[PDB]
């Protein structure tokens, strides 16, 4: 089929990719420029390493499961090598941004908006009967106008596993994931509802890593003893207790993404 009949579908040539943001086992991310006026995002497969159609199947969620507050696709090349491109966003992760000078500067309304947003997206996801697994401020991007979207970048698999591990058992986030994905390596949507509380808490201090002054390993052994996050400095209790809601031991006591975005949004 032509890619002029597909809204999607560009010729190669379109593309110039410049710098090399992070490669893996499974490809590279660059950044480049579409016709030489947009600079974008293009994820690359390497062949081999697993089916052109398994790659292309995330573009084709992206097709599906296009919103606001999702980041949107941009383009795609099908012949290898494959390229998924989205557009480039100046203000980089949220995670980064945060701990900017003019991160830094931004209001509690601004950061609890920000937080609405990523709600309002979740919610979307949740109603497209999908869920995220990796829901962290490392996976959400800064627009222009300093709007959230969320982003999916396969950030476990793109690290290279070294001589010193082995582990066959799932990859995850140890302070973002809920304890019953921990444990019995159940993923749903409500282990999102966990991993948007620890994300809040984010959002509210700069883009601090979770849980100061725990590794991986006190993170989950307290968690075993119940230990809930201490409430960050200037957090609004009300705020704190949003997050306490989203860590409700039973997966099924946490809130919907309908119901954050809702308290989030008519907060002040
Ligand atoms: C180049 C590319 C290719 C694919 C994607 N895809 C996604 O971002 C994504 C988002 C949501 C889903 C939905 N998915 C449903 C299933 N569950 C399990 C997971 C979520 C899937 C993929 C993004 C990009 N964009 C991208 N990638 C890496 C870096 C950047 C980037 C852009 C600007 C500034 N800095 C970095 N931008």
């Amino acid at each position: 089929k032509p890619w002029w009949e597909d809204e999607w579908e560009v010729p190669r040539e379109t593309l110039k990719l410049v710098e090399r943001l992070g490669a893996g086992q499974f490809g590279e991310v660059w950044m480049g420029y579409y016709n030489g006026h947009t600079k974008v995002a293009v994820k690359s497969l390497k062949q081999g390493s697993m089916s052109p159609d398994a790659f292309l199947a995330e573009a084709n969620l992206m097709k599906q499961l296009q919103h606001q507050r999702l980041v949107r696709l941009y383009a795609v090349v099908t012949q290898e090598p494959i390229y998924i491109i989205t557009e480039y966003m100046e203000n980089g992760s949220l995670v980064d941004f945060l701990k900017t000078p003019s991160g830094i500067k931004l209001t509690i309304n601004k950061l609890l908006d920000m937080a609405a947003q990523i709600a309002e997206g979740m919610a979307f996801i949740e109603e497209r009967n999908y869920i995220h697994r990796d829901l962290r401020a490392a996976n959400i991007l800064v627009s222009d106008t300093l709007s959230c979207k969320i982003a999916d970048f396969g950030l476990a698999r793109l690290i290279e596993d070294n001589e010193y591990t082995a582990r066959e058992g799932a990859k995850f986030p140890i302070k973002w994931t809920a304890p019953e994905a921990i444990n019995y390596g159940t993923f749903t949507i409500k282990s999102d509802v966990w991993s948007f509380g620890i994300l809040l808490t984010e959002i509210v201090t700069h883009g601090r890593i979770p849980y100061p002054g725990m590794t991986n390993p006190e993170v989950i052994q307290n968690l075993e003893r119940g230990y809930r996050m201490v409430r960050p400095d200037n957090c609004p209790e009300e705020l704190y207790q949003l997050m306490r809601l989203c860590w409700k031991e039973r997966p099924e006591d946490r809130p919907t993404f309908d119901y954050l975005r809702s308290v989030l949004e008519d907060f002040f």
